[PDB]
């Protein structure tokens, strides 16, 4: 039995380019987390309490995704390398602009997973594609959700009254098309 | 005991013009179904989640009506003839315009039933008028409901804020005058 | 943030050939639905009440699959295009012949999904392959089930007594090997 | 306030031809009852216990229908005239032949109601057509049921094994397509 790079028994070696890609993706998840924390704060500063609660929960979710990836590297007997984390964006001129950045962040998180996925397929790493499959499925739902929130905010067309109604929807947990 | 056109024992023969009219009406119910599916999609594309859920349920209801009619033909020992189904309308410039088409569809579904009803009376087919009576009663309630939804949307006068409020009413199941 | 063809925020563009393939597959699901409705009617006309109830439920299931696909296109910000629906086959000389057509319909539904799947892989659309994966899994179970029902009916070898026994199995919900 | 023919206060006079038709129809219901009693006995004599129980219940149901009509005449302040009741048919060469007579009896019961209905319409007696409407609706279901039982017995094609299976269905209360 061979020992993997993190010292555990090694079921199958991993290509170092794929390992690097996964470690980089963990940073993307962590960056999504702190971005949604920053967005939660921006909403709280403007008394948009429902948006604040929504993004507070999304920040915790993205962090859980990052940890989920660290556990996969442990399971593959690969080293983790937790990286320096950039400061998030923190300023937006409107809720519509913030929601566009949020949608972009969600789509970019998926693109990162897709990049890892393609590298795994190039290396015939079926453990990794199987690991990522349900995460891509979750991303489809999150992209649908963030498209819904962005589209509903854009529909409001900057009217504070409509934004208050949507804010109350989010406080109630009405965050998807259903 | 005589055998009817579908091969079952025949309680009473049916005029072929009435049979044709019922088969055509089943197509109307099926077309109402796919129309409401198309409307559900149009609303979902615009984040009108309550309208989407409402029309999704109406599509399933209209399909159940179609099946209910197929069961009546079975009960009368008459042949069913499931027909080619036209594509629905799929594009509207506004929710008010979509709701006008929906009301029209509901009224036209009733007109079709009325046409079958008159033909049954001309043929003294009291089984068929009795079968249709509760369906007309249901249509009165559906016309009242669709007049309510259309009128409430028109009252909004294209204001997104008001349309969001109504959308949330529909998500909550508040779809009638009560 | 770019807007997709249906107007929603676009997470990732979709190849138009893949979009066309998905829209066509939705028609296949809808056609499976109306085919099973026709089969339910054929069984009801011959007092095969258990087969009638089984196919009535399968018709509703296939319709739900079609809607599930329309929701995926909404989620991908792609246009839906609900198509004209052919009339189903409606005449069979025996239950064994009907069950052969049903098995074929189920296998052909899978082949359609496989065709979409291959096109998605050619376009590196991992959202779509992930979306389809559980549907293929469900198809394996449905093919196994329909092979079971067809094989059990063929075993009966046209004996009405055996077909009545199987009919009662289906009425009871005993529709699979277990 | 005028007194009707049975001595009660009279809400609206009834045409004597319509009264005679209703009194005659009550005899039809009573004759259906004793016919199903005779059929129950024929089945019991051949150990067809499920058919015996089914027809025993149908005999009681038809009697309840007769009483329901006597109550309507009381409500209309009209005289009842309970008539001599013919002996039922009591001999059949096969269960299939008995079931054909049963279906005929059910259809003939509906034809009698239809005859009363047409006479009421000729006399603009809307109380009577309203009274009969739900009874015709029930007749549609009973005709569908008796077509189902007859068709299932004919499918058995005289095989005792199949007839025993159907007999057990009826004992269990499985008497309709569902
Ligand atoms: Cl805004
Ligand atoms: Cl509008
Ligand atoms: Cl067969
Ligand atoms: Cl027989
Ligand atoms: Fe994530
Ligand atoms: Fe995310
Ligand atoms: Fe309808
Ligand atoms: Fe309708
Ligand atoms: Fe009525
Ligand atoms: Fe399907
Ligand atoms: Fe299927
Ligand atoms: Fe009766
Ligand atoms: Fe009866």
């Amino acid at each position: 039995v061979a020992q993997g790079p993190n010292g555990r028994a090694l079921a199958e070696s991993m290509n170092p380019d794929l390992l690097s890609a996964i470690q980089q993706h963990i940073s993307i998840e962590r960056y999504a987390s702190v971005t949604y924390l920053a967005m939660s704060i921006w909403c709280a500063e403007r008394e948009l309490a429902g948006f604040y609660q929504f993004f507070d929960g999304e920040a915790k979710a993205e962090q859980s995704h990052a940890v989920h990836f660290t556990q996969y590297l442990i399971a593959r007997s690969q080293s983790n390398d937790l990286q320096t984390l950039d400061a998030p964006r923190q300023n937006w001129d409107s809720l519509a602009s913030l929601m566009a950045t949020a949608f972009q962040m969600e789509a970019d998180t998926t693109s990162s997973i897709q990049s890892v996925y393609a590298l795994a397929e190039r290396n015939s790493d079926t453990r990794t594609t199987v690991f990522l499959d349900p995460l891509i499925e979750a991303q489809i739902q999150s992209e649908d959700q963030f498209a819904y929130l962005l589209g509903r905010v854009k529909f409001a067309n900057g009217d504070p009254t409509a934004l208050l109604v949507i804010d109350n929807e989010l406080r109630a947990g009405q965050t998807q098309r259903g």
